[PDB]
C-alpha cells in the first residue's frame, strides 16, 4: 500500500515502481520518469534479457521497504484487483481483471510478502495465464507462457 | 542484573563492561578503567580487527558468569531499554531509544542467555539498525550496517 510508486509521462499513469528489500525495480519496456523526487535522481542499470531494472534505495527510505521469499506452495494468494489462484506452476486471474497500464503490481502471499510481479497477460476464454517475473536462490527467471501481451 | 560492571573516565560513565562465559569482555573503542578494583589489575588482549578486548575472569568471581548459546531464531528479544526484535538477519528498535554512552549492553533471551552485545548502529526516521558483534561455532564475527555510528 505505501511501496507503490507512481510512473508518469505528460501527466499520464504508464506504471508502477516497487520497493522490495533494498532495490527499486521498474519493468524495462514501461516509459517515464517518476514522481518522487529523490528517486528520479537515481542511476539505473537495464537488462533486455529479464526486461528489468533496478536500482540501490537511499538509506533513510528502508524503513518502508517490503518483505519477501522464495517459497511458492500451491494456494491462493491476494493482489490489489483481488484474489489470484496458483496451480500447475502457474497463475491465472478470472477474465476481465486487468488492464493496460497497470504492469508492476506485486503479487502477495497470505503474510503479505512478495512473491513475483506481473508483466502482462494472455488471451484465453475463461481464464487468463499471466505473464510473471519470479525468484530463486541467487537467481531471476522470466516466465512467458504461449500468446502474452504486454499491458 | 551482576554481570555489568561500569567503567569511568575522569568521573564520566562512559560505557559497560560485561562478565560472560569465562571471558570479560570490553569494546575496544571506550576509554577509561574498570571500577572494579580486581578487574582493574588483569592484563588484557587487543584485537583492532573486531573491536574488542578481553581478559580471563578470575577464580573467586566466576559464581557470577552468565549462561550463551549460539542459536539465533527469528523473533524478539528484550534488553535493558526495552524491546528489540530480531528478523532478517538484523536487530532493530524503534526510533529514539538509545544514548551514547550505553555501548556494551547484552541482549538476553527467554532464558536469560546473553546472544550479542551491542557497539552503536545506523539511525533513520522511523527505525534503527543496531551494529552488533556476535559468534558463532569456534568463531566470532562483526555485523555493520551501511552508515552505521559509534554509541
Amino acid at each position: 500500500n505505501d511501496c507503490i510508486f507512481e510512473v508518469k509521462h505528460e501527466g499520464k499513469v504508464m506504471g508502477y515502481a516497487c520497493l522490495v528489500g533494498d532495490k527499486v525495480m521498474k519493468p524495462a519496456h514501461v516509459k517515464g520518469t517518476i514522481d518522487n523526487a529523490d528517486l528520479a535522481k537515481l542511476a539505473f542499470k537495464r537488462s533486455s534479457k529479464y526486461d528489468l531494472e533496478c536500482a540501490q534505495i537511499p538509506v533513510h527510505m528502508k524503513s518502508d521497504a517490503s518483505k519477501f521469499t522464495h517459497e511458492k506452495p500451491e494456494g491462493y494468494y491476494n493482489w490489489h484487483h483481488g484474489a489470484v489462484q496458483y496451480s500447475g506452476g502457474r497463475f491465472t486471474i478470472p477474465t476481465g481483471a486487468g488492464k493496460p497500464g497497470d504492469s508492476g503490481r506485486p503479487i502477495f502471499d497470505n503474510k503479505g510478502r512478495v512473491v513475483a510481479i506481473v508483466l502482462g497477460g494472455a488471451n484465453e476464454g475463461a481464464r487468463t495465464a499471466l505473464s510473471v517475473v519470479t525468484w530463486n536462490k541467487d537467481i531471476v527467471t522470466k516466465i512467458t507462457p504461449e500468446g502474452a501481451e504486454e499491458w
